[PDB]
């Protein structure tokens, strides 16, 4: 049928076998009981005989037990099924679920009593939880609750439209950084739906819906590719009517203290019972639905095992049960109309056993395929029915390929349809394992059943708002260093003029106006306060005697480019149609975003001339797999491929994400780490002399001297920071004459990836905000159960956790008193102190699960990416900076497993308020927003720095980074226009004209310093014209207080192409610009009151009076065209 039911001609074929017509005839008349013992790899189709005859919940052991199954039941019955997400926290825990995971249940809720009312999608057939959602004593009225539905003819009024997305748990905010939150413009008003992948910007005009457009929380822009017209936003919470507020109060104090008052705080959910009607999820379920349960003997443990940590989770909030039990939720399902069908693997003669068994299961071994190739290859001869699933295309194509390879017919199939009687009918899947049915002579062998073992970068265009707080430091061009104290407004003469306020040392304050923010950036080298500089003549020597320093930097980076401009090199040939085959084992669909990583990383490298190109990213794996993309048409064109690592574990995270990744295609990607043998060195370094080491992957030994690769032609170096001085030279005599692929996860401004875009061509990856699922950050005192509960709870899905702690002195104390809490558990302890080969031995342990939890240092938890360790846990978080934290959580949730971070504070000593607007701060808006986005605009020290040279702190402190990364790129500039075979100065105007962003207009502060920053900035009308497209796509059409600030802006431009420094005033007077008789006397007729001098010019000219007598002024429009109309008839246009 439709492409997005790809699996269902398949099963449909299947289901045809007699064994589930029995099935789905004897649970057609839904019994009350039922027995089924089938091979538990067949879940999928159990459900899809009981599905279409009877309507139905199916419960999964676990959550990924139920994702897994949700999608073998959407690949064949399209959205019918829905998965409903299981929850993450417990029912006492101080985090609130994710939102997403909130509303996506809500969403579930609501289609279940209105299935018929197809307002969002079709009818549910199927839904699909684990346990957890099952025993969740559910406030029923959630079907029954109205979401805010709008439309874009819609009339709904502001301030109500409002009033209910309050009501339904939605964070007003400065910008929309997050899921659950949502800001509000002049007149047009910005959400986030939490069940769709991009927000929205419904436009009102008074009462009336203007537009409804979405928009990307990158640069905040809309986006014109997709234009809908209604929007559907569930609430965040399972609960805020004013029915609870007296019961809050009339009873962790401030938390219902808050829930009494209009104070929504975080940890409301532990609220909920106190807050009867415990209507089960078969109180929810529809009038007589079944439920079907998968391996019993799990359920029923994992339900003690959630029913444990709730208790272990109360008793741990008593520091200043839990979900109901099985039987009784059973109790009600027989009590309500609904049945109860269990499905095991284990034998049994009592229950229904049903003949389909399991299937073959080759783990990397090639043999072992031949030994399934072969049944392949033999079943079909007795006219037998067979076709392999895979999830890509691309490899789905491949196994056509290596099916007639290993003299097998195959073929792809076409979505949605059964194999052909006879060959191999390939078809793209989304199933898991295989399974083999001789009901109908029908086997099918799923791509995972070889591999054994089983998500795109983006490109960027980011916003930046100045964050400003009192007290900082900033570094002003003309004048140097200065302290910042406040933002003063003035208004002087009926027209506003924001201004910023500058403290310095002694002619004591500075006014910078807000045609000059461009000149402004904060400081970041000193890392501590230095002479803040006083207006005067000693600063500009600090300037002249810096420009001089970057030679250095200067003449060796412009080397590089002649260099390799120089040297020619091998064109790789153009994508190999077996290229298309590895790029595409996901059935996701690509963003043309991610591809413009690719394109450019792979046109670098189809030229003659070798590439030069740098991926600065946080991703680590997005830009990870861009490497093995590269690294496959490098060797497809016959050329080996080395690929460089500081960390022995990262030369084996690689070797297993390329050897997993490159299975199935003939290439040889043996490894070189530390701890193989001097006896696997031998075999791996004469294997890359004769040409068949494909590609190797190794520590710094590969940099050592008895090496040598016949005829190399790709290099990726991973992380360059960490590698040592002496190695970081012999690399740098590396990038002349091979295609060398420089990759680190320094954060780099988006000055360079510019400033130099000619001599190192630098590119900065980012996962976009809105597909990162967010870590359930906690704030509370240091309790020794807290941290214990919730310690099991990773652990309990065989997970791992960084526990975090500095001083050195303790770690391996406090490293025991770890223990003593969880026994039962395996910790270590990692530090930077350890030497070379201690180091990393612990963490490799780590990665091979050999542990359980990691005593680390705030090092040790950078720079160690684990697809595991999501629960992170910080001892003293007050004796950090606000930066650390962001790297030090990001560790945790990189995969789909969801992650936690619990910062603590010692028990009872009161912490600094000041250290409490920190951890109140990653609390609160953590992505981005005002606070923490001013630090890692800080992180341009090492990103900006860093990936040039290195940090020079001598010729620093006294300059600030953003300054010395500036110089050099002009300096560079210098360097570029130079080889072809002084700017104008600044103008000040100050006319009698409302040039201002208007506060009822750009409510915030941070958002209106940029665009007057934005604006100023510009060089040219159309850039100047460029950021009006922005701003009424942000906050709506330019007021014509606006509109005059962009007039001046134009004015600005020309008097700079026409050399003007100051236009002052009703005698307009202009710059020193002189002028011949020729034009001198031009002017009589154009203005007559005017006048002239040959020497100090100052072209003085009179205002016009509009009317008669009354003598007004012309308005203030008619006033800036005039003045960007005399300066064109001067100079002639």
């Amino acid at each position: 049928a439709c492409s997005d039911t790809p699996i269902a001609g398949l099963v449909e074929l299947a289901l045809s076998a007699p064994t589930f017509q029995q099935l789905m005839q004897r649970a057609g008349g839904r019994p009350d009981e039922l027995t089924l013992i089938a091979p538990a790899s067949a879940r999928l189709l159990v459900a899809s005989a009981l599905a279409r005859q009877g309507p139905l919940l199916v419960v999964t052991a676990t959550g990924r037990e139920a994702d897994d199954l949700a999608a073998e039941l959407r690949g064949v019955f399209g959205d019918a099924v829905a998965l409903l997400p299981s929850w993450e926290t417990l029912p006492h825990e101080r985090l609130s679920p994710g939102v997403d995971t909130v509303g996506t249940r809500l969403m579930a809720l609501r289609r279940l009593a209105h299935p018929d009312d197809a307002q969002l999608g079709p009818p549910l057939g199927v839904v699909v939880t684990s346990v957890r959602s099952l025993l969740q004593p559910m406030t029923p009225q959630l079907g029954m609750m109205e979401p805010l539905t709008l439309t874009v003819g819609d009339e709904s009024p502001f301030d109500g439209v409002v009033a209910r997305l309050v009501e339904l748990a939605y964070t007003r905010v400065d910008m929309v950084g997050r899921r659950g939150e949502f800001a509000v413009r002049g007149g047009i008003l910005d959400i986030f739906a939490p069940t769709a992948e991009h927000p929205v910007r419904v436009e009102f005009w008074g009462d009336e819906i203007t537009e409804m457009r979405m928009f990307s929380v990158a640069d905040q822009r809309s986006i014109p590719e997709i234009d809908i017209h209604t929007l559907v936003a569930f609430a965040c919470r399972e609960l805020l009517s004013e029915d609870v507020r007296a019961r809050a109060a009339q009873l962790a104090s401030d938390m219902l203290a808050k829930l009494a008052e209009g104070i929504a705080v975080d940890g409301m959910e532990a609220v909920l019972p106190v807050l009867d009607g415990h209507a089960l999820l078969t109180d929810q379920l529809p009038d007589g639905t079944p439920v079907l349960v998968c391996d019993p003997e799990k359920v029923r443990t994992r339900a003690a095992d959630l029913i444990r940590t709730g208790r272990e989770f109360l008793e741990a909030s008593w520091s200043v049960s839990g979900f109901v039990e099985l039987d009784q939720v059973r109790a009600a399902a027989a009590r309500t109309g609904h049945p109860w069908w269990t499905l095991s693997q284990l034998s049994d003669e009592s229950a229904i056993e049903l003949d389909v068994r399991a299937a073959p299961s080759a783990r990397g071994h090639q043999r072992d395929i031949d030994e399934i190739f072969a049944m392949l290859r033999a079943h079909i001869a007795t006219g037998g029915y067979a076709a392999l699933v895979a999830p890509g295309t691309g490899t789905a194509h491949r196994v056509v390929e290596r099916l007639s390879e290993s003299d097998t017919p195959a073929g792809m199939l076409d979505p949605g349809q059964a194999p052909k009687p006879g060959v191999v009918g390939v078809l793209q899947g989304p199933l898991r394992d295989g399974v083999i049915i001789p009901g109908a002579n029908l086997v099918v062998i799923t791509e995972t059943d070889l591999t054994g073992s089983r998500l795109a970068a983006k490109r960027r265009n980011i916003v930046d708002p100045l964050a400003l707080t009192a007290g900082d430091l900033v570094v002003h061009d003309q004048h140097g260093i200065g302290r910042f104290v406040e933002m003063v407004e003035r208004t002087v003469g009926g027209a506003r003029r924001e201004y910023l306020v500058l403290e310095y040392a002694s002619t004591d304050k500075l006014y910078v106006p807000m045609d000059s923010l461009d000149q402004l950036s904060r400081y970041v080298g000193g890392q501590a306060p230095a002479l803040s500089r006083l207006g005067g003549s000693d600063w500009a020597n600090t300037k002249t005697k810096a420009r001089r320093a970057v030679r250095e930097i200067a003449g060796e980076l412009v080397s590089l480019y002649a260099k390799r401009q120089a040297s020619p090199g091998h064109a790789f040939s153009p994508d190999t149609p077996w290229q298309a085959e590895l790029e595409d084992a996901f059935g996701f669909t690509e963003t043309v975003d991610q591809l413009t990583a690719i394109e450019e990383v792979k046109a670098d490298m189809e030229k003659p001339i070798p590439m030069d190109r740098v991926i600065c990213g946080d991703v680590g794996y997005g830009k990870t797999e861009i490497a093995v993309r590269a690294a496959f048409k490098a060797v497809q064109d016959g050329k080996q491929v080395a690929v460089l690592v500081p960390t022995t574990l990262l030369a084996d995270q690689h070797l297993q994400t390329f050897g997993e990744r490159m299975s199935g295609f003939p290439v040889t990607i043996k490894g070189l780490s530390r701890f193989t043998d001097a006896a696997e060195s031998r075999a791996v370094i004469d294997g890359l002399a004769d040409g068949s080491v494909d590609i190797v992957i190794g520590t710094h030994r590969l940099l050592q001297t008895g090496v040598r690769w016949k005829d190399l032609g790709l290099v990726v170096v991973d992380e360059e920071q960490r590698f040592g001085v002496e190695h970081k030279e012999h690399i740098k005599s590396l990038r002349t004459h091979v295609d060398v692929l420089t990759m680190s996860a320094t954060p780099i401004p988006r000055t360079l990836e510019m400033s130099l875009a000619g001599i190192r061509e630098m590119s900065t990856i980012l996962t976009p905000p809105e597909e990162r699922y967010p870590v359930l950050t906690y704030v509370g005192p240091h309790d020794d159960k807290q941290i214990a509960a919730a310690l099991r709870r990773e652990l309990l899905r065989d997970g791992q956790a960084f526990y975090v702690h500095n001083r050195v002195s303790s770690i391996d104390a406090a490293a025991a008193r770890v223990r003593e809490l969880v026994p039962e558990a395996r910790v270590v302890v990692a530090h930077g102190q350890m030497p070379e080969d201690l180091l990393e031995t612990t963490v490799q342990r780590f990665w091979n699960r050999e542990h359980d939890i990691l005593v680390c240092t705030t090092i040790v938890e950078t720079g160690l990416d684990i697809s595991n360790a999501n629960t992170l846990i910080v001892e003293r978080a007050d004796t950090f900076g606000l930066s650390q934290l962001h790297q030090l959580r990001g560790r945790v949730g990189r995969s789909r497993e969801r992650g936690y971070a619990y910062f603590l504070y010692p028990p009872q000593v009161p912490l600094t308020e000041t250290a409490y607007d920190r951890l109140a701060t990653i609390a609160q808006n953590n992505e981005l927003g005002a606070g923490m986005a001013v630090a890692l605009k800080d992180l341009e020290i090492r990103g900006a720095g860093n990936v040039l040279g290195i940090e020079q702190s001598g010729h620093v402190a006294g300059v600030g980074f953003d300054l010395y990364v500036r110089l050099v790129g002009e300096a560079l500039e210098t360097y570029r226009d130079a080889y072809r075979a002084e700017e104008p100065k600044d103008v000040r105007i100050d006319l009698p004209v409302d040039a201002h962003l208007p506060p009822d207009y750009i409510a915030s502060d941070r958002l209106r310093l940029e665009g007057y920053r934005r604006l100023a900035a510009a060089s040219s009308d159309r850039e100047v014209a460029a950021v009006v497209d922005e701003l009424t796509d942000r906050y709506g059409a330019l007021p014509e207080p606006a509109r005059r600030l962009a007039a001046v802006a134009r004015l600005r431009l020309l008097c700079r192409g026409s050399g003007i420094t100051d236009v002052t005033a009703a005698t307009v007077r202009l710059s020193p610009l002189t002028l011949p008789d020729s034009a001198q006397v031009r002017l009589k007729r154009m203005y007559p009151g005017a006048h002239y001098r040959a020497t100090t010019a100052t072209v003085q000219v009179p205002i016009p009076r509009a009317g008669g007598l009354g003598a007004p002024r012309i308005r203030d429009v008619e006033l800036v065209q005039m003045v960007a109309d005399l300066i064109t008839a001067l100079a002639g246009k």
